[PDB]
């Protein structure tokens, strides 16, 4: 028992990073096959990141300008490209420590991994989610664009974002392996504002789930509500509406729990109408929602 | 910018993890060298484990009776030993990927990555701390015991826990890689209730000056105390005392954000005496303590 914020294990994810360095800045570079993926950033001088045009910038460059060292060994680059936001550098030599691996395109309320690298090199594993505003949350200094986000089935990993900019919020902004930002960002340092920052709904009732499965039940209450009622409530509460397709994905965590989708909506609504009056579910004081009901039926079964 | 609960990158001890099987249980084993180690209830049945005399239940062990597999295949048990509460298995190959290590035992109020591990593989990481009353909260499921804690310092890894236990609260209990349990608990399934979980002060302190750093500063007030004045309150409230140590190692913080260390223990004092009054604090609704202030260090600094 117990439940707690938890990243895939990042070794497949380690062996892949190398430090990129174009000109005076250095940044990381995810290695799969022979291939090198990296912000197109990398060719920018800090002056450049406020009005840059990437295919002007990127004429001045040749593949001997693009420094790949994987530990403390140098790669050959034989060819570059950009592909969208991403330059892939192509090396002679295929990454021996390559996983399986898939690039994908998350949803907002995804959640993945982030492997936050310095220079080439892991500094730590922390758990995030793609929130409604396509934005993550995560932390990076300089030096970490090009870090990478992931979530891992057995053997296969599936890359799903890379780190580029941070908003002036603090909040970040990056792509998909493909280089195309999630949401309205653009890799140039101009104002850029997030939208609403709304609560992932189907992501709390999987955690309240799971609070119950680990014996947290004080907010059980003896309501009820519709789908409707309850997303009259979640949009006072800049919640994101819950559909029946949420309510279908929740359905074995309802099975297991022997608490209906809906009785669990009507305990979230008076914990949203009344707060927490002090108290915690899972050590926490607010409502957790980087946790998707897949995440919950995985910790709560134990896939490896 | 951001701050985030992170671990370290679990890969080096990924490369140690094995499958440990004697009789009909199955756990967790950790290869370094020509060595796997384990939790020694590993002999035991469900049964045994209510009154177990593990000198005498090991006497009907034989090195052919501990199955060691690493990865798919099979490791050759060439002598066994036990340590306190741990198994040493000698195998008659030297783990490859063993990363350079120690054995720490660490102390209440630090911090630790868990790998945790089912039938030998890793299913995921995070960040614990080590509490007071010598628990921690960790999320283990059966199958779990033998997944380790750790601390990485750039490429030696040091193991401090080993997952043994969980008592009928749901609070963990385990060993150092010596096989001494911290804490008073015993590997015996019987009524080990815990002492008072108190608030580790330093960390708290430590987290709250990350949030000045991270630009949360709502909470900073125009008030000053003194180690005993804010003692009076910390033992009020169940946290931990604060000495002339504890100040010492927030010193870095306290000159890079300008802050007095009483200054931001006298903030402190007013967050446990009025309550965040519905507001959070980098994300959090309340006072976080499972960042030691080497970690805020790491963190805010970039440590690879
Ligand atoms: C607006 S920001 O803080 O997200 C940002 C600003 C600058 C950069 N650099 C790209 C690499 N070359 C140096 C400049 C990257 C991101
Ligand atoms: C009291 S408990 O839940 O912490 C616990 C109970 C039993 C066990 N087993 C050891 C391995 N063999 C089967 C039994 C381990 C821990």
């Amino acid at each position: 028992s117990g439940f707690r914020k938890m990243a895939f294990p990042s070794g497949k994810v380690e062996g892949c990073m190398v430090q990129v360095t174009c000109g005076t800045t250095t940044l990381n570079g995810l290695w799969l096959d022979d291939v090198v993926y990296c912000p197109r950033h990398v060719i920018c001088t800090s002056e450049d990141m406020l009005n840059p045009n990437y295919e002007d910038l990127l004429i001045r460059k040749s593949n001997h300008n693009f420094l790949v060292q994987a530990g403390n060994v140098q790669l050959r680059v034989i060819g570059h490209s950009m592909q969208n936001c991403v330059l892939k550098l192509k090396v002679d030599t295929a990454n021996p420590k390559t996983p399986k691996y898939k690039f994908v395109r998350i949803q907002p309320g995804q959640t993945f991994s982030v492997l936050a690298c310095y220079n080439g090199s892991p500094s730590g594993v922390y758990q995030c989610a793609m929130r409604p505003n396509f934005t993550i949350k995560g932390s990076f200094l300089n030096g970490s664009c090009g870090s990478v986000g992931f979530n891992i089935d057995y053997d296969c990993v599936s890359f799903c974002y890379m780190h580029h900019m941070e908003l002036p919020t603090g909040v970040h902004a990056g792509t998909d392996l493909e280089g195309n930002f999630y949401g309205p960002f653009v890799d140039r340092q101009t104002a850029q504002a997030a939208g609403t920052d709304t609560t992932i709904t189907v992501n709390v009732l999987a955690w309240l789930y799971a609070a119950v499965i680990n014996g947290d039940r004080w907010f059980l209450n003896r309501f009820t509500t519709t789908l409707n009622d309850f997303n009259l409530v979640a949009m006072k509460y800049n919640y994101e509406p819950l559909t029946q397709d949420h309510v279908d994905i929740l359905g074995p965590l309802s099975a297991q729990t022997g608490i209906a989708v809906l009785d669990m909506c009507a305990s979230l609504k008076e914990l949203l109408q009344n707060g927490m009056n002090g108290r915690t579910i899972l050590g926490s004081a607010l409502l957790e929602d980087e946790f998707t009901p897949f995440d919950v039926v995985r910790q709560c079964s134990g896939v490896t």
